[PDB]
């Protein structure tokens, strides 16, 4: 599945990710800048935060309380598009998924 990461400045990064990996791993293992992922996908750091493109928000699983509580700590969270990428599992249906990276991670 192809996953597209776009930095806050418009720089586009494309990666191919096997179903089963998380979007965070897809970015981390392929050298995409803008994602720190300090806690390693344990949903406890909010440094894997990204804005899902509106065209894809409804195609993703609903966020769990534990995730939303963490997003509150993220840098400039967006109520409609913000997600923790380590909580998004890649599947063939997400082929073409577009994710916008924030200016900074906290
Ligand atoms: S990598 Fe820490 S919450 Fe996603």
């Amino acid at each position: 599945a192809k996953i597209i990461f776009i930095e806050h400045n418009g720089t586009r990064h494309e990666v191919e990710a096997k179903p089963g990996l998380t979007v965070m791993e897809a970015a981390r293992d392929n050298g995409v800048p803008g994602i720190d992922a300090d806690c390693g996908g344990a949903c406890a750091c909010s440094t894997c935060h990204a804005y899902v493109d509106p065209a894809w928000v409804d195609k993703l699983p609903k966020a769990l309380p534990t995730e939303t509580d963490m997003i509150d700590f993220a840098y400039e969270p967006n109520p409609a598009t913000s997600r923790l990428t380590c909580q998004i599992k890649v599947t063939s249906l997400l082929d073409g998924l577009v994710v916008h990276l924030p200016e900074k991670q906290i």
